[PDB]
């Protein structure tokens, strides 16, 4: 117990890893490392030199003031200008330089260490132990190549230079802002603090808000994935509107916390609005009420501010990008975790005996093993067996017996925990695993080929073999031979390029019989002296079955083979034949040995015999048209917005106009003007924070409000479609449930928000042209031809990160999907030891697309580089333009000035709504995929059309007639399931459907429900056609017990109800179900939750309340689908019991494998091939000794 629970959780024991940068940034190798540093010290250089535009700003607001106060000459002050407009020109140079190198080194740095993370997350899950694969969900490691690496790639990409960037700004800020003035500047850093530890509250307010959204949407997705995977059950009994009302109740909860988000939002946006007019009237006022002492100046209180400011601005940024950081190290915290755990067995390694002459030999002795998964079931028990050379053995047996384990122990997929498995007396723990494998060919019952050419494909078996590295010509002649070997070459010729044909997606795609003929050559070519034949033909077709059969046998006569055969017929020439039961070998010997013993063989031999006898923002908009009384205030805030800026414009114009001071006897003056404009600068402030109060406010609301409705609406568009649509491939329940999460939610982005941030930018922008063009036309002028530019800049910076960002995804897209395709195939690689090939292959091609995507950085690199320079030179210009137009008295200090912070506001206002932009990069998208859904209508199968003849109760008979009806599944046309089916049911009769398995038997609960339309025929009720009545109705009147019960999420008396068309024929129901007996002993009433909680049921309990809901409605046709079939033997009576009470009184049709439940059936059909072979009573069939007969033997001998 000890050793074998060890050796159990040891084989699956996935341990944890916690990741960190170092972890990531030790993937570089010797000279790369100095490309990393090189890296972050441009960053931190693009980000020490961004404040020092704060020095200058102050230096020029200096020089002017002082040559309007008649301080100093007019060559002076042209100097002094043009010697700060060259330091703003070398400022540009020096971040275009910076900025470009930054991003670029970052970005291959990214490269590199992603590559390397991609490579050893290859190499470590190729290598590892099948238990542990097989534990890894659907699609984990597929998740992992694809979506995991990417946000390694992103965590280390430009992103983390950008952080970078932040803090060394938010650093030299401070540093600027205290050096040059530390007084003021400690007296707005000590303001700032103190309201940002005040606006805490709201930060707090606003992530509880987000959390508790995204719980309450958690809760409605699991009320949608149920829905849809219990679609057949709900449209039966027509309860669309009992989901849509249980998913409204959990999405009326997100947008109740969506209400606090918009408040906590608005709150916390006005206060970073709030701090920042604060702290530059508190730094104007407090300045002028220094320089009394200090005669500092405009230009060191500008500065101050200007750098205090810039920096705190500049934390968001840094927070935004350090998101990135984040999730990539979550990322690498998976993937490192994976790439460490070491294998249960040592493949990777070369640790082994290799037999030479290896004859063929194998020997089990008292093997015993038990799957980790599954801890407590032996699945093999003491096996003991000896195959000699040449000898081809048989492994037979009921199904979970566990032929497929002894494949699975030789192939080393397994551990064994107690016996001994020798191939050649040496035993099988102390091989090198990859020889082992080598020395064997595994041909599975379903074949993959991968994408490439049939001669690649086939030589994808000469791993480890003599003629692995040989000239191609004479690996063309072994193709050749092994093609033809296999019967391959047959169909290889008619095509046109031949043994060069692309096999794959790409290319031709196969039948079973051609794909498993290039199995059997691959297997075949690489010689094998094992071979192990997993039900090669188990899916063929029985025409196909031949040549493969043929070409299995031809292969098999002449090596140690272990055939799992599915027809024994194949298997009577065996040298050996193995009976299992249960893991036990109950009987070994020739084929007329066990015959003659009359044991399980003599029964399995028996009924193969029986079977074979027997055989965009307008249309939003418009949808949302509440958001019209959430813009007609939005278009009034703007206009407030307008007005507050441009005269905000005009008071801190008016500021450093009154710092003109010449000397200490106009400090007075000057102070009183300063006290009285800091006083509106602070009344015009607060006005503007009350805006922003409202305005985001109304923004997230709109947006909660759009999100609710593309949630509502798209629910109730897929539970309206028929099943046809829910059939098709792509229509997924978990696809489906990903849609309703992603394509509403991502619809925010083009929601009446950003149409009232676009509005509020572009009438902030106008109003500061119109404000600098009225205050002087000769500069306003230049600002509306600076504004373009300004603008574009600001624009481009944002695309070019989106550019960077998606650049990522679409670069490893032809290298990700083959990892993919290798890995969704592993066993198939595993057992062809086409490890290391895939290992080379797949690093050739990453380490190509590094070199590749390095050349495609540099470009755009470039252009982003000039963008993040182009700030400063336009500031040049402006300023030497401006201080031309002081020296001609054309414009003045004031007037500058207020132009200046007008297009400042601008320019900031217009960057808020350029931050939308990477929104609508995804929301477009989202948009037009909604915009299907909501149009997609079933074709004639739909429930909300009120068109047709309804139902009277009265004159309801309760009659069917299936009459001349052929059917086809949409999603497979070619194989009818039924054929020219007549067949009627007259009323009252108790019917039943027995057939053959895939006779269709099933599919006339489908037709009659009307879950699908006959492609030709009619199905009639009461002698009027279905087609023509109202589908609501006429689901009403029917009845549906399923095979497994269905019980939606909710208690016992919710679930009981759905079916209901007054809380005593729901007990009356309960009693006829046997069923409230147990419901009366639970510790509560019906009130008792059973889906997914509460006291769980047993199956038969389950059933008995499906029934229960069936016989609320009183149907006039009952259906039972089988609502036997998956009980156990004690259970099946009551519920058998229940099920023939229901029956008198009504029309009932049942389809069931169990042919007992139906012996006391009025008339019984017996189906084959899709068509009624035989009909009538029970014992007019068994006399009739016809297909029946057949049956009733089957069930009699299977047990
Ligand atoms: C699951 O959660 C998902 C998440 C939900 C929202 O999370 C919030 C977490 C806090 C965070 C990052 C958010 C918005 C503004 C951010 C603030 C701006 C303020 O600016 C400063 C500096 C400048 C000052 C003037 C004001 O204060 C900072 C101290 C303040 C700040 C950086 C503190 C952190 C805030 C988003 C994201 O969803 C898209
Ligand atoms: C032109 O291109 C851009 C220009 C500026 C920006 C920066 C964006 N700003 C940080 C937005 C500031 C928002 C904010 C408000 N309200 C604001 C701050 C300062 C402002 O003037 C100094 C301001 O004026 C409206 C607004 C604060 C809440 C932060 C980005 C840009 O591209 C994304
Ligand atoms: N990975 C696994 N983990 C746990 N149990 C497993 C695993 N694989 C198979 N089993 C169970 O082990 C028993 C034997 O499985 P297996 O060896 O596949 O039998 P089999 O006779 O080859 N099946 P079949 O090919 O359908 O006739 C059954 O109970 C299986 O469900
Ligand atoms: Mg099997």
């Amino acid at each position: 117990d000890p050793r074998v629970t060890e050796i159990l959780e040891r084989q699956i024991k996935a341990d944890s890893y916690g990741a960190s940068l170092v972890d990531l940034y030790g993937m570089l190798q010797g000279w790369e490392y100095c490309l990393a540093v090189a890296a972050y010290i441009c960053s931190i250089v693009a980000g020490a030199a961004l404040p020092l535009m704060t020095l200058i700003f102050g230096d020029m607001a200096q020089q002017f003031t002082d040559y309007s106060s008649g301080l100093h000459s007019n060559n002076q002050f042209v100097d002094k200008i043009d010697e700060n407009a060259l330091y703003f020109v070398y400022l540009g140079v020096g971040l275009l330089v910076f900025n470009y190198f930054a991003t670029l080194l970052h970005i291959v740095v990214s490269e590199i260490i992603a590559s390397r993370v991609r490579e050893k997350f290859i190499w470590s899950i190729l290598h590892q132990n099948m238990a542990y694969l097989d534990s890894l969900g659907s699609g984990e490691i597929t998740s992992s190549i694809t979506s995991d690496s990417q946000l390694i790639q992103q965590g280390v990409s430009e992103k983390i230079g950008l952080a970078a960037q932040s803090i060394a700004t938010v650093v030299s800020a401070l540093t600027v802002a205290f050096v040059i003035y530390w007084k003021l500047a400690l007296v707005l850093l000590s303001v700032m603090v103190a309201l940002i530890l005040s606006s805490t509250p709201t930060i707090l307010m606003l992530m509880q808000a987000y959390t508790d959204s995204i719980a309450s949407y958690g809760k409605a997705s699991s009320v949608a994935e149920e829905a849809f995977a219990a679609i057949k059950t709900a449209t039966a009994f027509g309860a669309h509107e009992f989901q849509l009302q249980k998913y409204d109740e959990f999405i009326l909860e997100s947008k109740g916390y969506g209400k606090k988000k918009a408040i906590s939002l608005a709150l916390m946006m006005g206060s970073i609005w709030f701090i920042v007019f604060a702290t530059y009237a508190l730094a104007f006022w407090q300045g002028s009420r220094f320089m009394v002492s200090d005669n500092s100046g405009i230009g060191k209180i500008l500065t101050a501010c200007m750098a205090m400011l810039f920096g705190s601005l500049i934390i968001g940024n840094a927070t935004i990008s350090l998101k990135f950081v984040m999730v990539g190290l979550s990322a690498a915290s998976k993937l490192f975790a994976m790439i460490n755990r070491e294998p249960y067995f040592d493949s990777a390694s070369d640790a082994g005996e290799k037999i030479n002459e290896f004859d063929g030999s194998i020997s089990f002795r008292n093997v015993t093993t038990r799957y980790p998964s599954r801890p407590d079931i032996t699945v093999l028990s003491d096996f003991t067996l000896d195959i000699k050379p040449g000898q081809t053995i048989a492994l037979v047996g009921e199904s979970g017996s566990g032929k497929s384990t002894v494949i699975a122990l030789l192939e080393r997929f397994y551990e064994y925990l107690d016996g001994e498995i020798l191939l050649d007396g040496v035993d099988l723990k102390s091989l090198n695993i990859k020889w082992v494998r080598q020395q064997m060919a595994l041909v599975q019952q379903e074949p993959v080929l991968f994408a490439a050419s049939i001669y690649e494909n086939v030589c994808y078996g000469l791993v480890g073999s003599k003629y692995e590295n040989v000239t191609e010509k004479v690996k063309r002649e072994l193709v050749e031979k092994a093609c033809k070997d296999a019967n391959a070459w047959e169909f290889i010729s008619q095509m046109s390029n031949g043994l060069d044909t692309e096999v794959g997606e790409r290319g031709l795609s196969l039948s079973g019989g051609q794909k498993q003929r290039i199995a059997i050559a691959r297997a075949v070519i690489s010689e094998p002296k094992i071979l192990l034949l997993d039900e090669a033909t188990s899916a063929l077709d029985t025409r196909s079955e031949g040549i493969v059969q043929d070409a299995l046998n031809r292969l098999s006569e002449t090596r140690t083979t272990i055939v799992i055969a599915h027809r024994l017929s194949t298997i009577q020439n065996a040298d050996l034949i193995v009976v299992l039961s249960k893991g036990k070998i109950v009987e070994t010997g020739s084929h007329k040995e066990l015959l003659k013993k009359k044991g399980k063989y003599h029964q399995l031999v028996q009924i193969q015999n029986i079977r074979t006898k027997i055989n965009l923002f307008l249309m939003l908009l418009q949808i949302n048209k509440g958001d019209y009384y959430l813009l007609i205030p939005c278009l009034f805030l703007a206009l407030i917005a307008g007005m507050g800026f441009p005269s905000f414009a005009l008071l801190a114009g008016r500021v450093i106009e009154a710092f003109q001071v010449t000397g200490p006897q106009d400090f007075p003056h000057m102070r009183s003007l300063i006290n009285k404009y800091t006083g509106f600068l602070f009344m015009i402030g607060c006005v503007l924070l009350i805006v922003y109060l409202f305005l985001t406010s109304f923004m997230v609301l709109s947006s909660e409000s759009l999100v609710y409705k593309m949630r509502y609406r798209c629910f109730k568009q897929y539970l309206r479609q028929d099943m046809s649509f829910f059939d098709r491939p792509e229509n997924k329940v978990g696809t489906l449930v990903t849609t309703l999460a992603k394509d509403p939610q991502d619809i925010e982005g083009l929601s009446g928000g950003t149409a009232a941030q676009l509005a509020v930018s572009v009438v902030i922008v106008v109003a500061g042209i119109i404000l600098a063009v009225a205050v002087n036309w000769r500069l306003g002028l230049v600002c509306t031809a600076t504004v373009p530019i300004l603008l574009g800049c600001g624009f481009f910076s944002v695309y070019l990160l989106m550019v960077f960002e998606e650049r990522i995804l679409k670069d490893y897209q032809e290298s990700a999907s083959y990892a993919c395709e290798q890995v969704s195939a592993l066993k198939t690689v595993v057992s062809l030891t086409r490890e290391v090939g895939i290992y080379e292959k797949y690093s050739n091609s990453i380490k190509d697309q590094v070199k590749r995507s390095a050349r495609s950085v540099s470009r755009t690199t470039l252009l982003y580089a000039l963008i993040q320079g182009m700030n400063p030179w336009v500031f040049a210009l402006g300023f030497w333009y401006g201080s031309r137009l002081l020296l001609e008295g054309r414009a003045t200090n004031r007037e500058f000035f207020t132009v200046l912070m007008a297009i400042l506001f601008g320019c900031q206002s217009a960057g808020e709504f350029f931050s939308y932009a990477p929104g609508m990069g995804k929301a477009k998208q989202a948009a037009i995929n909604i915009r299907q859904v909501l149009d997609t209508r079933p074709k004639s199968i739909d429930i909300e059309s009120e068109d047709g003849l309804k139902i009277d109760r009265l004159n309801l008979k309760g009659g069917i007639e299936l009459r001349d009806v052929t059917f086809r599944y949409p999603t497979r046309p070619e194989v009818p399931v039924l054929t020219d089916l007549n067949l009627i049911i007259k009323p009252g009769q108790y019917v039943g459907l027995v057939g053959a398995s895939g006779c269709g038997k099933s599919t006339t609960v489908g037709l009659i429900e009307r879950f699908y339309d006959p492609e030709s025929g009619q199905v009639l009720l009461d002698g009027v056609d279905i087609r023509d009545l109202h589908l609501r109705t006429y689901r009403e009147v029917l009845a549906l017990v399923q095979q497994e019960p269905v019980l939606f999420s909710g208690s016992i008396r919710d679930n009981i109800m759905v079916g209901s068309i007054s809380e005593e024929d729901m007990i009356k129901a309960c009693k006829d179900a046997n069923i409230y007996d147990f419901i009366s002993s639970l510790p509560e009433g019906f009130d008792t939750l059973c889906g997914n909680k509460g006291t769980m049921l047993s199956g038969g309990q389950k059933q008995r309340v499906a029934i229960a809901r069936a016989l609320i409605r009183n149907p006039r046709v009952l259906l039972l689908d089988e609502a036997t079939s998956a009980l156990d033997s004690e259970s099946e009576m009551v519920v058998q019991d229940a099920i023939d009470k229901a029956s008198k009184g009504r029309t009932t049709i049942t389809i069931a494998h169990r042919l007992s439940t139906v012996q006391n059936c009025d008339v019984i059909y017996v189906f084959d091939a899709g068509r009624i072979v035989e009909s009538g009573k029970h014992d007019e069939l068994l006399q009739l000794r016809g297909k029946y007969y057949d049956l009733v033997q089957l069930q009699g001998l299977n047990a």
